[PDB]
């Protein structure tokens, strides 16, 4: 019998799924289960012991966004520090991990570097400066945090914006500020939830993000499949580390 | 027959001694020891196993500020991981545990937060935002410090600067972020050793620091005292918890 590669992807967030990832490691060959962290009734209360699976079982695992801080003293008091473990335990046995935003946050904390509240926010799709535009290409991007991290110890940032270090690679790890994940389906369930931000007030509004994310749809599909061959081919090729 | 408490302090780098906290338990009426974590010999190759002693045969133990990440993987894997194990048991044996910069991230550490690098180091003096004046007051207060910690669960935090946790309370054990010891002396001793930050190039330069030093002696020798005797009215006096 021959073994499929196995991808894990771990919902931090119940609206934070795989979307357009999960779509780029099926066509390249990879079977897809989930692991859901916080379900839709702790929304408002995410914290809580959760008993994360073994990541050895899996050759990628992919923790996906979520909208708390991953830095939240009750979090890290919990889950978080859960799957930071998990996190380590999937470097030092060679597993492949690529993280977005929370999780790529959640990945730079894991690894000793901290986050914190951003200066300014990125909110919608922005260009960004790379080192290697054939692992990340300069988009544009999705964008939504308010957060950004400190690249650990170890670790080589590969993207940045002015505003906050957008990609970095230790070992076979990519942490992503962004959310190449983000299709029209996906945007619209995080537009509904954005109560706070309906009426314009916090410097975006819904129908330029929904017009934008519209015009780049072809686009942004091309790209996310681009991003996760080439984390394939150059990063989980990398000897790990931490 | 009298007993007067006793006090450890625990050199965790043999330049990071006790200072003028021993002044200030001395003054307490306090007998002072002291223990040797990493000798001179081995400032840059500090990894190796530590047998500490037992925490119980004092009232208060003092793990005291260092050079090296308290989350480095050989460090953790050898002394840090036996000082944590320290801190616990005096923890729950109801000792009182005072821990200074590397001593009050170990503490957050071994309660179950996170420490990391921080986005902004703070070298020199600075006010800090309190919430309890009487316990940790405003200050100026001297710091030198890359890494900062995330408040263990269970634990309040008292203080804060815009850049990072400064003092949180759990239990019987009191965590700060900043240097209340330092007098001229003991920071002669680090400047001296400051190889890199000599030249001024790292955002400071020695010679405003030992000015701004030189200036508040004597008020900063009060404010410790008044530091120590308010943690043994307040902390010591706290139910133990980890
Ligand atoms: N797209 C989302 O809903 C994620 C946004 C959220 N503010 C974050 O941490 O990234
Ligand atoms: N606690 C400190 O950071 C003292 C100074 C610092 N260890 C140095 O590099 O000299």
């Amino acid at each position: 019998e021959f073994m499929a590669p196995k991808v894990l992807f771990i919902h931090n967030e119940h609206m934070c799924t795989e979307a357009m990832l999960g779509d780029a490691f099926s066509e390249c060959g990879f079977d897809i289960e989930t692991f859901e962290v916080v379900p839709p009734e702790r929304v408002e209360t995410p914290a809580g012991d959760v008993a994360f699976p073994d990541p050895t079982a899996y050759d990628v695992i992919v923790p996906l966004g979520a909208r708390w801080p991953v830095y939240e003293q009750s979090l890290v008091g919990t889950w978080v520090t859960a799957e930071m473990d998990m996190m380590r335990k999937a470097a030092d046995a060679g597993v492949g991990i690529l993280g977005v935003c929370f999780g790529g946050q959640l990945l730079a904390q894991t690894f000793g570097g901290s986050v914190a509240r951003a200066e300014t926010a990125e909110v919608g799709w922005f260009e960004l400066d790379t080192d290697d535009a054939g692992l990340i290409a300069p988009g544009p991007w999705f964008q939504w945090h308010f957060d950004r991290w400190t690249v650990p110890p170890g670790a080589t940032e590969i993207a940045r914006t002015s505003r906050s270090s957008q990609a970095f690679v230790l070992g076979r790890a990519l942490a992503l500020q962004f959310h190449p994940e983000v299709d029209v389906d996906l945007l619209e369930g995080w537009l509904a939830d954005d109560r706070e931000g309906i009426s314009g007030k916090l410097g975006y509004n819904h129908d330029d993000l929904r017009l934008r994310t519209k015009e780049l749809v072809d686009d942004a599909a091309v790209r996310v499949r681009e991003l996760v061959r080439a984390f394939l081919d150059k990063v989980v090729r990398a000897d790990p580390a931490s």
